[PDB]
């Protein structure tokens, strides 16, 4: 397992528009498109980021290649974030992954925030880190995607995905 299939899981894949669970727009594997309201402006975001007049419809290509940039937007902003790089050097493979995860879901900013959270993490408490983690917004919003990666940070196993 690793991070993409990891995240395909969690995501899913639509090939046309829909919403996500915060009812904003979004299309492919989780690639937000916009917060607003609109459709039109959902498809123009959609055809700008793909090149083409897509009628709110692509390709399973197209939805792989936006996963890919999307992947490594992520890693990048870890790599540039002075809160998340020293968590993610001092971990392990499986749980970077879990990182990462969060990061496709929540954005850099949001996730800098877990400021306890980080620290457990970093100090390798992992117990601990995983019940903090939990007193959340996003635990109770999507408690069975949280409760995956929740785990995965705790035994830094893949078992939450088999
Ligand atoms: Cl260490
Ligand atoms: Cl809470």
């Amino acid at each position: 397992m690793n991070i993409f299939e990891m995240l395909r899981i969690d995501e899913g894949l639509r090939l046309k528009i829909y919403k996500d669970t915060e009812g904003y727009y979004t299309i492919g594997i989780g690639h937000l498109l916009t917060k607003s309201p609109s459709l039109n402006a959902a498809k123009s975001e959609l055809d700008k980021a793909i090149g083409r007049n897509t009628n709110g419809v692509i390709t399973k290509d197209e939805a792989e290649k936006l996963f890919n940039q999307d992947v490594d937007a992520a890693v990048r902003g870890i790599l540039r974030n002075a809160k998340l790089k020293p968590v993610y050097d001092s971990l392990d493979a499986v749980r970077r992954a879990a990182l990462i995860n969060m990061v496709f879901q929540m954005g850099e900013t949001g996730v800098a925030g877990f400021t306890n959270s980080l620290r457990a993490l970093q100090q390798k408490r992992w117990d601990e880190a995983a019940v903090n983690l939990a007193k959340s917004r996003w635990y109770n919003q999507t408690p069975n995607r949280a409760k995956r990666v929740i785990t995965t940070f705790r035994t830094g196993t893949w078992d939450a995905y088999k």
